[PDB]
């Protein structure tokens, strides 16, 4: 059904327990792979064969990311295009950190295309530097579809398209949920814990509904310091598998560039549960 629409983004947090080393969006999770799952001539042919498949899949990805977006094409829709566009590419090029259920199947498929000789891995790759900006053409064929010549501009091709490690889009992504989830849960602890300026005591100290919003709180921001932590060891591994090392960047560098207003003190405090909002809120000492 993840052909034929998409849950609500943050409907399912971020999933580490599945595969123990890197956490998942829901989005990936949902990657329409229906053709690509649903796979004699000429190797040249059945590559061929694979191109129009993956439109397919692209074509339909980017149909319910849309719909899922309301029909706005605003950022929200444009990321949503880079980070499935950018799976498609890792999942062709056999460097997909998911490979679960039907996308076992999918890298079966493709290497019965591609073999798993020697040059396979960076013929995959060539073949995908070669094919990936018609991909983005036909994931952005439902905009294409109502726009016209104008859905050029909409998002950029070239944003979209240039290359970079999974773990790195995966971290942009988790960063813009926490930065939309962190003040929604900073509201609901306000709500059942602001105090007003005389007050004696903290709610939290003897108030349930605001003790019970730290609770639910303090369960909130251990996923997110949990995924952080599963992301950036992740991070590190996949780094250590480049054969030469980029003599250094961190994930809190790659925050840094995607997030708007991002501090890396503040961040830290906020996970550990020692930023001056939480304590205020729920630290009755």
């Amino acid at each position: 059904k993840n052909c034929n629409y998409k849950r609500k983004r943050r409907e399912r947090d971020w999933d580490c327990n599945t595969k123990k080393d890197v956490c998942i969006p829901d989005r990936r999770y949902q990657l329409c792979m229906k053709e690509l799952t649903n796979l004699h001539r000429d190797i040249t042919f059945r590559k061929l064969y694979l191109k129009r498949k993956l439109i397919y899949d692209a074509a339909v990805e980017g149909d319910l990311l849309l719909k899922l977006n309301n029909y706005r094409y605003n950022k929200d829709f444009c990321k949503d295009i880079r980070w499935s566009l950018g799976d498609f590419g890792d999942i062709i090029m056999g460097t997909d950190m998911e490979g679960i259920g039907y996308s076992k199947v999918v890298e079966n498929n493709l290497r019965s295309i591609f073999g798993t000789a020697s040059t396979a891995a960076t013929s995959r790759t060539s073949w995908w530097n070669e094919s990936k900006a018609q991909i983005w053409t036909a994931m952005m064929y439902s905009v294409k579809k109502r726009l016209k010549g104008n859905f050029i501009w909409i998002c950029k091709l070239n944003v979209a398209v240039n290359i970079e490690p999974q773990i790195y889009r995966w971290i942009r992504e988790w960063g813009r949920d926490y930065v939309s989830e962190l003040p929604t849960e900073v509201q609901k602890l306000k709500e059942k814990c602001d105090g007003k300026i005389n007050y004696t005591d903290k709610k939290v100290c003897k108030v349930p509904p605001c003790q019970n919003a730290c609770k639910s709180y303090d369960q909130w921001i251990t996923r997110k310091k949990n995924q952080w932590d599963v992301l950036s060891n992740k991070f590190i591994s996949v780094k250590n598998a480049e054969k030469v090392q980029t003599a250094i960047v961190t994930p809190y560098d790659i925050l840094k560039q995607e997030l708007d207003e991002f501090n890396e003190v503040a961040f830290e405090n906020e996970i550990n549960k020692r930023d001056g909002a939480y304590i205020e809120l729920c630290v009755c000492s």
